[PDB]
Order: structure tokens, then C-alpha cells, then sequence
């Protein structure tokens, strides 16, 4: 009844996230790889995964997931599993897209964790625009991590599709988009990683986190 649908709340629903690279050759004929998409441009509710079991994959610390979690709203928290697709130097890029019907400043903080431990952080903000009688918010074609480059360069070296899911069982992503001057969580993303098999393209599966 008050379940989420779809990766989102009443206050901020995602519209579209991609991880993706153009090719050098894509200014002759554009082309653009997804590692990762979701898209949400009726339903039953999304399945539930109790937070406490991927505790473990989430550091302990300050802005950690336990204690985003304690601090809430709860409904506001969903896990992400996605199937990257790594079979494709090039633009590596990633684009963001939420909705709302409050002219708010989002601050999006992204947080890649290896075996737990925060690795890097990506911090940026970024103000409404009113269209349609909805306030849209656009972080499109932000360069991606040189981190994440540079991880992406070496997994897809690996020469056994299972090796690259022991690496990606230790690599997590959390992502806060919290109200810029009230402080308040919006929305808390974690994402989980295996690669998907070279012939199926990028999947992924949305859960709403509980406890
Ligand atoms: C949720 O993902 C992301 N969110 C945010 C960003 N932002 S950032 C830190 O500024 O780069 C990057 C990603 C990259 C995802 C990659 C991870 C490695 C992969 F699994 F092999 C393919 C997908």
C-alpha cells in the first residue's frame, strides 16, 4: 500500500541512472556502451531484502549504512544488484536524473567501498529546474571515476567470468542524495555487482531494504 514501486520515494524518485562509455570513434557514428541502467520513465510492490544481512558489505562509520539506516526514514533505503554488462580509450561517463514535485538543492554523495572500506567518494550538487509542473534534476555525463576506469580496465582482463564475481563480491557503491540545506536523507542506494554473462546485456533487480 505504502511500498515502493519503483527506486524512489513521494519526495525524490529516480528517473534514470547509466554507467556507460562512448568509444573514440563515436563523434564518426555514435555508439554508447551500459555497464550499468536503470530506467524508470500498474505493479506490485518491489521485493524486500532485510538490511542486516548486507551489513557486512557496508563499513561501520560515519555516513555508513547502519547508522544512515537508525537515523531514516526507512523507506527511503533500497539495494540494487546489477548484472553489469563489462563486454564492449574512450569517454567513461555516468548520468543521473530525479524527479520531485519540491523545489529542493540535492547534494548526491556516491561511496565505493572495496572489501567494505571506502575507497573514493564522489560529492556534487545540483539545484532544480522547474519543467512541467515538476522540478527535474539533472547530473548527466559526469566523468566517471579514474578509480572505476582504471577497476573496469583490470576486471575485464580477467580471464574467467567467476574471478571477476569473486572481485565484484567485495566492491559495493552507496549512494545519499540528501535535502542541501535541511540535511535530511532523500533517498539511500546500495549496489551489489556481478557480471553478467558476455551474451545478455546489463540487468539489474531493485529491492526495497527492511529491518
Ligand atoms: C552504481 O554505480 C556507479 N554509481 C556511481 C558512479 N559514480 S562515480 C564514483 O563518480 O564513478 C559510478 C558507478 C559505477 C559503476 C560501475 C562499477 C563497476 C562495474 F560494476 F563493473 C560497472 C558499473
Amino acid at each position: 500500500a505504502w511500498q515502493a514501486r519503483g527506486l524512489g520515494t513521494a519526495r525524490l524518485q529516480l528517473v534514470e541512472f547509466s554507467a556507460f562509455v562512448e568509444p573514440p570513434d563515436a563523434v564518426d557514428s555514435y555508439q554508447r556502451h551500459l555497464f550499468v541502467h536503470i530506467s524508470q520513465h500498474g505493479a506490485p510492490p518491489l521485493e524486500s531484502v532485510d538490511v542486516r544481512q548486507i551489513y557486512d558489505k557496508f563499513p561501520e562509520k560515519k555516513g555508513g549504512l547502519r547508522e544512515l539506516y537508525d537515523r531514516g526514514p526507512p523507506h527511503a533505503f533500497f539495494l540494487v544488484k546489477f548484472w553489469a554488462d563489462l563486454n564492449w580509450g574512450g569517454f567513461y561517463g555516468v548520468s543521473s536524473q530525479y524527479e520531485s514535485l519540491e523545489h529542493m538543492t540535492l547534494t548526491c554523495s556516491s561511496k565505493v567501498c572495496s572489501f567494505g572500506k571506502q575507497v573514493v567518494e564522489k560529492v556534487e550538487t545540483e539545484r532544480a529546474q522547474l519543467e512541467d509542473g515538476r522540478f527535474v534534476y539533472r547530473l548527466l555525463r559526469s566523468p566517471m571515476c579514474e578509480y572505476l576506469v582504471n577497476f573496469l580496465h583490470k576486471l575485464r582482463q580477467l580471464p574467467e567470468r567467476y574471478m571477476m564475481n569473486s572481485v565484484l563480491e567485495n566492491f559495493t557503491i552507496l549512494q545519499v542524495v540528501t535535502n542541501r540545506d535541511t540535511q535530511e536523507l532523500l533517498l539511500c542506494t546500495a549496489y551489489v555487482f556481478e557480471v553478467s554473462t558476455s551474451e545478455r546485456g546489463a540487468q539489474h533487480h531493485i529491492y526495497r531494504l527492511v529491518r
